[PDB]
């Protein structure tokens, strides 16, 4: 009688993952953690949002502090610090969105467990968790395996792409750039980032390169495509919703009007829901709210010749993903 | 004798009121603490800049891990997150400006002289050191005072103003609105905050409302304005400079001629170097740059009548507020 | 028996009027002019919005040039340049919404009734046509008069606020400032505006300020207030949703809640629908799509004192304004 | 012997090509023709700018309605929209930039030969005028040449570039993405663009894909390299600035290293002053002002083999073009 699960975390993704839970028919929010913010607070940065507008499917209320209340139904508020310690188990949370970014490795997200909760996903890259992309490879998942990670936005983008574009023509090599909207790691002025020094300067104010792990990750969820793609990021003034540009090599020979159909065949077929296709004049804000993990644009791209191609593909970072994550706990769910 | 100064917070403010001293004749910066920026860090985040572009007076390169070399001339730095533990004396800075935003209380200040700095100048308003604004108060430093305060920016924007006013026509009430850049303190997506919710949501995407305490302040530096000011301020999409927009009433009738020309005046004598006089089409862009304190746009201003008005002055929050810690740092140094 | 209706000029406010239109079960649009935009053209600008999201409330193609079918529901496209010659009587368009912007005076406006319209309501102010405000004073129209202004979307925010503020304190004076979002007649970078230079200006990359005739106009639909308010305007980098701050001096002594209270009940009665009430630590983007003409800020509003105080009100300058201006139509129409 | 250069199209262009002109000392500014820019608006357009900063080398007086006086030297403001008409030889200007964007087509540009002047540099690809790149081609110039165009920034980018990959390793093959500043031709709020419906969309809240013949004109100044490359760009909200991403399969197989060392190589020697080379952490606003024709950012490219590879190149789109314009001139009164 429903999917059971936790949040951990509850920044731009822990939100709007509870948001496509809390809106469907088959999974059941039943606790968020989130140790810096009050459940007063926690209404609010719910409730109102810069780029998905008000929530309004169900009105919010408190019911007591360590309870939020949305239409009816209660969701318990945990503020606990050491993931170790989070009663998953008095929530009833089978499933837990490890949303939080920084227990991203199997050990650490394993955490999870110590309360009760048999499932973990890890809601971004994994050095050592399986990572699966929904269209891509969710079907190697089984049952014994209890923490996976569902890869990033961007991994999620460009993999649907690849497999297409490979399973029809063969990949040779590619390159990849995302030309990506500014995240939370990102900062106002110029300031200090350490681990990134172009990640500090001033994010609505500059282009800003960036590396990208994303096309290597594809040779993880994709074997064959292991050592034949790569690339980078170039972070603009955008609150949301990013671009995959991939130029690749391909072996058959080609023509833009036949990637095109093949790119739009997968849309309608066993990929629908994950590869977008659209032949419009659109731009950025045009694909807010979007579900799916890749909108091929076939008029922005551009091909030299029948076997080398540019090929542009968007993604509502926030969005897109976030459906992922529960799209991933379905298939896991499905899965004796 | 050259003032040895020493800078805690090697932020928006420490970096450029570094300029305005490494650029200087009578000051000589001799140290840096920020145990956020390796040395090496250092002279990237300092020689790069957003806003007021790159550093070209001198080049900028490293000795050796604790020792940077602006030019030839050796700049100590420090690694260290308590202020009473940073060895001020060895590196010789009779003076240090307290720029890291968490150090504004006088006890938590003087903790710098337990490190052997005689004098502290927060450059923010603080809860118990007295404040000065240059043009406004300075004189009314004596040197038996070892911490004081700088005010903020804004303070610094509207005081000038408001004295020019008063002594001229008497203000009777006013009411204060500040159109502010974006600053440090912002995040670039909806994320949390605390102890201010809208300075939350993100940033570059929206006007957010906020309280300050700048116009109330006033009345400290000129007590004879006690309880006559207060406002609030937008924080607007710019990355630098900002805009006082006071509304005010005043006693002694007068034509918007005569406020400029008092404003003009006060421009060309007295507060020459703090408060400037345009009377062009400019826009906050123009403005980066400038060193004064408030620069009256006597174009945008319009007045009801002769005793009800609405004034403007402009500031670059950043630079001018730098040189004003300078300027303080000056006076306190010629004082006795 | 719906209205029909018609519009000329497609851009911001003609397509969102449209959209009001289109969504009510009160008015039926039959028909639209725009010489600068094919039919074809015509169904994208309107299909998709950056701030508003795509147009899914119906399906929309073309039927035959001249022809647009939005569902079931035909829609006469013309791309006439001279207004007296649109025959709005053949698609029995009766009310024509001026939403072109070169032909406010009433004498131009007057061109569509040569085309079989019996009444134009033109989407902006007019040097002489009979301003209308709802909420304020729509009930001075009489059927007499063929040709009205809807006023600016700023004049429907700050009047209908004015109206609450001076029937329970009475205004003696006040000044005026909005921070307001870009709008069409800026530039992207620096350009020619001989009109305006500052306007001419990088719209997206400064505070710009503007002069705004709209506080003065006020005055023209409560004529108690006429030469009592005045103000200006800073155009700031956001897409849309404007604030106007009033600073005023009243009569009547009152605490700032006695102010809050005054305007909440208002937004709870008549001027329900027009007047709104927050008191939550909201920002722009969370009134992007709001109906109403005014919300009043209660936590962004400060007092200095009893009778001196500054009020914020947000707007959505483009939905609020476009929803008016059927409003006012649905008025004219059942005005005897 | 001073170059004599007038200027037809007082815009970004215009006004810096001006800047560059007015601060050599080998080229003389006589004259500028612009009927949508008065001589006093002239003044304030060129002395404030968003993205360059105030002039600051000179004065600029107004000596009568139409000579403008800067630092002592007059110069003769035309405002004639017909080029036929325009008496160049009045004022002397042997050299005519044309940069109003509207006579591209060499039988257009050469009206401004009836008026007395020599010859026409278009500051624009033309569909037949001879185009030329500095350090690629513009030794290809013969005098018996009346007409030409200094192309387009991003093929002045991207040329050089590429002349250095394939005089030392050989292009096979490429494709090229621009991640562009927002330009003249964008609108702030979504706005009619019939030539271009992606690019009516509001510029800085959007990623907006746009055609580019930039790369295929490659092919124009570097025959070797026709049929070799193409692309397409990405405007971005960002004011100026640009970067170019080339994807390209190169013929010997060379490290990054090797690569990285032949760009420095070019950018030390006989592309001096047209090819630069970074190896920092620099972001867009990192680039305003640099007068070279593109730079090689040796971290932010990345190499998936020896073979196939992607290069990052920044331009200030403004600037560095706006030298170029004057180099081409230097360089045919050097050839006469
Ligand atoms: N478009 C995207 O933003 C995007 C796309 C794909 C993947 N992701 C993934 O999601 C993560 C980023 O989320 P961010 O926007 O993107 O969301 P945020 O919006 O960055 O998430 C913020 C929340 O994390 C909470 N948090 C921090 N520490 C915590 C702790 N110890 N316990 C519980 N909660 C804690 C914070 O209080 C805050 O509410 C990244 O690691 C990334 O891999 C993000
Ligand atoms: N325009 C402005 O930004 C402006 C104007 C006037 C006044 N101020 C004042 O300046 C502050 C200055 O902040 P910036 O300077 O704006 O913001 P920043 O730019 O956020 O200050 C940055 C630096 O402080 C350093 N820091 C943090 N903790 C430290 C510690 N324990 N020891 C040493 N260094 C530490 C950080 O590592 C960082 O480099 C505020 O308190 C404010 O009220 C700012
Ligand atoms: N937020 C707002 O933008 C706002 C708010 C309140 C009122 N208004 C009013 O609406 C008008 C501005 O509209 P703008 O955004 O705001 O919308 P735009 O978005 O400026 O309107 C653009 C359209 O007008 C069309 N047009 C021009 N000349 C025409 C003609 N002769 N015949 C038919 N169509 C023609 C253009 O082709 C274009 O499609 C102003 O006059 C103002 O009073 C605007
Ligand atoms: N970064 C860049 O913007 C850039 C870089 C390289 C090349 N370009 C090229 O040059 C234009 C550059 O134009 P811009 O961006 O400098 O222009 P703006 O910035 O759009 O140019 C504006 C000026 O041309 C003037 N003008 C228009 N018609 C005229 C006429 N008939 N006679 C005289 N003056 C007239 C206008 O008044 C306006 O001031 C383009 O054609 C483009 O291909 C632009």
């Amino acid at each position: 009688g429903k999917i059971k699960i936790g949040i951990n975390g509850f920044g731009r993704i822990g939100r709007l993952v509870a948001r496509v839970a809390l809106q469907s028919e088959d999974v059941e929010l039943v606790a968020v953690n989130d140790p810096f913010i009050t459940t007063d607070y926690m209404t609010y940065m719910f409730k109102y949002d810069t780029v998905h507008g008000q929530w309004k499917h169900s009105d919010i209320k408190i019911k007591d502090s360590k309870t939020l209340l949305l239409g009816e139904k209660p969701v318990t508020v945990f503020g606990i610090r050491n993931p170790d310690e989070i009663p998953w188990a008095e929530a009833g949370a089978e499933y837990v969105v490890e949303s939080t970014g920084v227990f991203t490795d199997k050990e650490k997200a394993a955490a999870h467990l110590k309360g009760g909760a048999k499932k973990v996903v890890i809601s971004a890259p994994s050095k050592d968790a399986p990572m699966f992309v929904c269209g891509v490879n969710e079907d190697k998942y089984t049952s014994d395996i209890d923490i996976v990670s569902n890869a990033s936005c961007t991994t999620n983008c460009l993999a649907p792409l690849a497999k297409v574009i490979h399973d029809n023509f063969g990949i040779i090599e590619g390159l990849m750039t995302t030309v990506h909207a500014i995240t939370a790691t990102q900062k106002t002025v110029d300031g200090p980032s350490s681990k990134d020094w172009r990640g500090g300067r001033a994010a609505s104010f500059n282009i800003i390169p960036s590396s990208t792990g994303a096309a290597k990750a594809v040779g993880k969820v994709l074997p064959d495509l292991n050592g034949k793609l790569t690339g980078m990021s170039f972070r603009v003034p955008t609150v949301d919703v990013s671009v995959v540009d991939l130029t690749v090599r391909i072996e058959k020979a080609a023509s833009y009007d036949a990637i095109k159909s093949a790119i739009k065949s997968a849309s309608e077929g066993k990929l629908k829901g994950i590869i977008g296709y659209v032949e419009e004049d659109l731009v950025s804000t045009d694909f807010v709210g979007d579900s799916r993990s890749s909108i091929f644009d076939a008029k922005a791209g551009i091909a030299l010749n029948d076997n080398f191609v540019k090929l542009v593909a968007w993604y509502d970072n926030e969005w897109g993903y976030s459906n992922r994550v529960i799209d991933l706990i379905r298939h896991m769910a499905k899965t004796q």
